[PDB]
């Protein structure tokens, strides 16, 4: 399975 994976940084921690 080819999927595209970002990782979600928090900014205010």
């Amino acid at each position: 399975q080819l999927y595209e994976n970002k990782p979600r940084r928090p900014y205010i921690l």
